């Protein structure tokens, strides 16, 4: 679990969105596993606007943060799950690091701010849904 709170927006994994997120929907994209909903309170998270390929992510299944080197956002084949059929997920960044299903939503950050959230994993890999291209989160 986990979300990004920036301005009047809440960014979560689309497969973990609640009834309230869908009732306050701003934008969603199944191909990216992202959903954004509106909030009444102001969020103070900062979104990175950079091309960093290193950062630190939070791993809830270890209660620890880990440093990572990750690939540029790209289209990656993801196996079928109870939430989606087998498909290419876009804007996904892979890295070597521990992750379990409940780790989805953990933030990846670089020195410039929030880069994305955990969205896939397995066998010593961790994949992050990028949010740096969503310029409207601030403007
Ligand atoms: N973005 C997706 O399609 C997710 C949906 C939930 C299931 N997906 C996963 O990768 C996983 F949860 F099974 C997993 C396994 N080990 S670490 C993680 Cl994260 C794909
Ligand atoms: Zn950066």
């Amino acid at each position: 679990s986990g979300a990004i709170y920036v301005g009047n927006y809440r960014v979560v994994n689309r497969h973990l969105a609640t009834h309230n997120d869908w009732a306050n929907l701003v934008w969603e994209d199944s191909s990216r596993d992202l959903l954004v909903s509106s909030t009444t309170a102001q969020g103070c998270d900062t979104i990175a606007r950079c091309d960093c390929q290193t950062g630190v992510y939070y791993c809830s299944s270890r209660r620890k943060h880990y440093p990572v080197s990750f690939s540029k956002p790209s289209l990656i084949f993801v196996e079928a799950s109870e939430y989606y059929p087998a498909r290419y997920q876009s804007h996904l960044m892979l890295a070597v690091g521990h992750s379990e299903p409940g780790d989805c939503g953990g933030i990846l950050r670089c020195q410039h701010g929030v880069v994305g959230i955990v969205s896939t994993g397995g066998n010593g890999l961790v994949g992050f849904a990028d949010v740096r291209d969503l310029l409207w989160l601030d403007e």
